[PDB]
């Protein structure tokens, strides 16, 4: 059961959870209510596990794509923001947290992947994926590599898979057809094949994960990485001279990252819904609230109009939105979890050589479909 008279908040370990706790700290001073912020591993799977029993955090933070599944399972309270507060956030951010005609979470920030590059190693970053193999060769002469990013999470490879025609669920008639999956079409296969060939030709390592890729880029060992605004902070610290720019094209086509809207839902079983509404609307979703979290780890382009007008100036935000525009806002339908699981297994198996690309994506096609 969930404890009354306090706030428990879950947010992913890559985000500014210390900044968020700082906002909770102020809340505690003003109200006497303790706010405990936690970042459980794989919380996107852990939340529905514990919330299914009326347990868990009062507030859950994650990209909007998971929230449809959460609402369908009856895990999320409907949020009741008045028209005034609604007018404070961008309309399209409200759209991402609308399920079955109901708002099921507070939109916080728009996230998209960008190409992050070392200006000292790479004054002009590559415009195409195709030129990366040769680039890596040059850098291998300095004992360095061209590009490292997390291969354990399909989120990071998806931009390349969707570039030439890969897609999740066919969107027709304003609705998604959940039996029409596009993870094994010619476009998907060519994208994954190119990744697998990078590994096969020693330009990348199939074991590369988030931590390895981050360490490598921040220590100057690799010229490029692929990541979101949250990662900019640790790069700032390491004082590597970096830039953020458009993802490389593939086969002449833009990489198409799946765009997420970090959102805050309220546990349906929480006895602290009023507390949570207060905290979210009048502490977090203010200039000073978002600033506090942003200082810890950049959120991207925030949904709060007032604040995002300062942030849109930053050229890193501009690159994020350019990439967001070339990609697509994730669906929030409940089948998204099966999709992500399917594509994760496929990417990993093909990367490690455990399966051919065709066999990996054929299985993923079956698993993603209902
Ligand atoms: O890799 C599958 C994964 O992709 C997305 O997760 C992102 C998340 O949106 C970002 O905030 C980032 O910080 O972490 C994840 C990448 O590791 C989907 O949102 C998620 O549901 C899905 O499992
Ligand atoms: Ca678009
Ligand atoms: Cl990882």
């Amino acid at each position: 059961k969930i404890e009354e008279g306090k706030l428990v908040i879950w947010i992913n370990g890559d985000k500014g959870y210390n900044g968020l706790a700082e906002v909770g700290h102020k809340f505690e001073h003003d109200t006497g209510i303790k706010v405990t912020v936690e970042h459980p591993d794989k919380l996107e799977e852990k939340f529905p596990q514990v919330a299914a029993t009326g347990d868990g955090p009062d507030i859950i933070f994650w990209a909007h794509d998971r929230f449809g599944g959460y609402a369908q399972s009856g895990l999320l309270a409907e949020i009741t923001p008045d028209k005034a507060f609604q007018d404070k956030l961008y309309p399209f951010t409200w759209d991402a947290v609308r399920y079955n005609g109901k708002l099921i979470a507070y939109p916080i920030a728009v996230e998209a992947l960008s190409l992050i590059y070392n200006k000292d190693l790479l004054p002009n970053p590559p415009k195409t994926w195709e030129e990366i193999p040769a680039l890596d060769k040059e850098l291998k002469a300095k004992g360095k590599s061209a590009l490292m990013f997390n291969l354990q999470e399909p989120y990071f490879t998806w931009p390349l898979i969707a570039a030439d025609g890969g897609y999740a669920f066919k969107y027709e008639n304003g609705k998604y057809d959940i039996k029409d999956v596009g993870v094994d079409n010619a476009g998907a296969k060519a994208g994954l094949t190119f990744l697998v060939d990078l590994i096969k030709n020693k330009h990348m390592n199939a074991d590369t994960d988030y931590s390895i890729a981050e360490a490598a880029f921040n220590k100057g060992e690799t010229a490029m990485t692929i990541n979101g605004p949250w990662a900019w902070s640790n790069i700032d610290t390491s004082k590597v001279n970096y830039g953020v720019t458009v993802l490389p094209t593939f086969k002449g086509q833009p990489s198409k990252p799946f765009v997420g809207v970090l959102s805050a839902g309220i546990n349906a079983a929480s006895p602290n819904k009023e507390l949570a509404k207060e905290f979210l609307e009048n502490y977090l979703l203010t200039d000073e609230g978002l600033e506090a979290v942003n200082k810890d780890k950049p959120l991207g382009a925030v949904a709060l109009k007032s604040y995002e007008e300062e942030l849109a100036k930053d050229p890193r935000i501009a690159a994020t939105m350019e990439n967001a525009q070339k990609g697509e806002i994730m669906p929030n339908i409940p089948q998204m979890s099966a999709f992500w699981y399917a594509v994760r297994t496929a990417v990993i198996n093909a990367a490690s050589g455990r399966q051919t690309v065709d066999a990996a994506l054929a299985a993923a096609q079956t698993n993603a479909a209902a």
